């Protein structure tokens, strides 16, 4: 797990921008597929255009060889496509490129042999008919989830990168749905809103952390993930996502003791659309998208640029997914205390081999 610690460095680089940008709106982007998206995409490219890429995804080329660069993706796409995966995601990147060119035959075998990605050839001088076919390829791969992705081409477009992930996952401790009911919740201090709130009483991986000031809640799902829930004190959520770091996550994860809590928790169906031209050139990738790109491992004689790159994350969290694990927790006495996911908080879905930060996010309101 050489690269973890960068993937994450780039989950809170990319989410500490979005964040930024709106502070009302529901995050939620997958860090590994964007990574991977790009990491496959610089095999590609050459000189600064290369090391941009790289450096963009918080790797230091000074200090970490790219042969392990890439080996760690390699790696990471391995255990996220077992065929035996309760997982239960969805990911898919696809590079749509003018059928005009002459493509290096080393970076197609890159795409699909290396990284398990997918390359078209398109006629981009039907700029409508190049949208559906890349708005069809999605559909075709979340089965009707992701519907109408990009909404406009632009005439110039020879190279489009479109990359999605869809994921459902199931609770190892799940809830029921019988004690799923309307409550409220705080959009801000004096306002509140209805929402589906789920609810258990169970023995959880809960903690209230000093330094995050927030409550830590850790529940794992079938498969190789678990879902970190991070919900800031009265006041302190600006104060939790500036003290978010990974030796922090790393600790939360190495610890396995439970304690009774009465959890509630809202069912989510959250999505979130990314121009990832101008989220990543805000993190230092902009040459790639630029006139002066070196893709020369792409195509040899003519010039080429990425001129349309989009991520689109889905997430549902509901009470369960395909039946009868019947795991028996043990619930002392003493009061648990009500710990309540019903104001905004912040989310992380960790892969348990790698410990790869698969998606990041933020709820502000369950129902936006």
């Amino acid at each position: 797990n050489k690269i973890t610690p960068n993937l994450a460095e780039f989950a809170f680089s990319l989410y500490r921008q979005l964040a930024h940008q709106s502070n009302s709106t529901n995050i939620f982007f997958s860090p590994v597929s964007i990574a991977t998206a790009f990491a496959m995409l610089s095999l590609g490219t050459k000189a600064d255009t290369h090391d941009e890429i790289l450096e963009g995804l918080n790797f230091n080329l000074t200090e970490i060889p790219e042969a392990q660069i890439h080996e760690g993706f390699q790696e990471l796409l391995r255990t996220l496509n077992q065929p035996d995966s309760q997982l239960q995601l969805t990911t898919g990147n696809g590079l749509f490129l003018s059928e005009g060119l002459k493509l290096v035959d080393k970076f197609l075998e890159d795409v699909k042999k290396l990284y398990h990605s997918e390359a078209f050839t398109v006629n981009f001088g039907d700029t409508e008919e190049a949208n559906k076919q890349i708005n069809d390829y999605v559909e075709k791969g979340t089965q009707g989830k992701i519907v109408d992705l990009v909404k406009e081409l632009d005439r110039d477009t020879v190279f489009a990168l479109v990359n999605y992930i869809f994921f459902k996952g199931k609770w190892e401790r799940p809830f029921e749905v019988k004690d799923t009911e309307e409550e409220d919740f705080h959009v801000d201090q004096v306002t509140t809103v209805k929402v589906p709130m789920m609810k258990r009483l169970g023995m959880f991986n809960i903690q209230h952390s000093k330094k995050l000031s927030s409550w830590v809640l850790l529940m794992k799902y079938l498969g190789n993930a678990t879902a970190i829930f991070f919900l800031p004190d009265e006041g302190k959520l600006q104060h939790l996502e500036n003290e978010l770091t990974h030796d922090i996550i790393t600790k939360f994860l190495e610890n396995e003791d439970r304690r009774s809590a009465s959890l509630h928790l809202p069912k989510l169906s959250i999505t979130g659309t990314y121009d990832l031209k101008s989220v990543l050139g805000q993190l230092g990738i902009t040459k790639v998208f630029s006139n002066g790109a070196d893709l020369s491992g792409v195509t040899e004689e003519a010039p080429l640029k990425l001129s349309k790159a989009v991520h689109k994350a889905v997430l549902t969290i509901d009470e369960k997914g395909a039946a009868g694990a019947m795991f028996l927790e043990a619930i002392p006495m003493s009061i648990p205390p009500e710990v309540k996911f019903n104001k905004p908080f912040v989310f992380l879905m960790i892969e348990q081999n790698t410990k790869s930060p698969l998606f990041m996010g933020k709820v502000v309101n369950p129902t936006q």
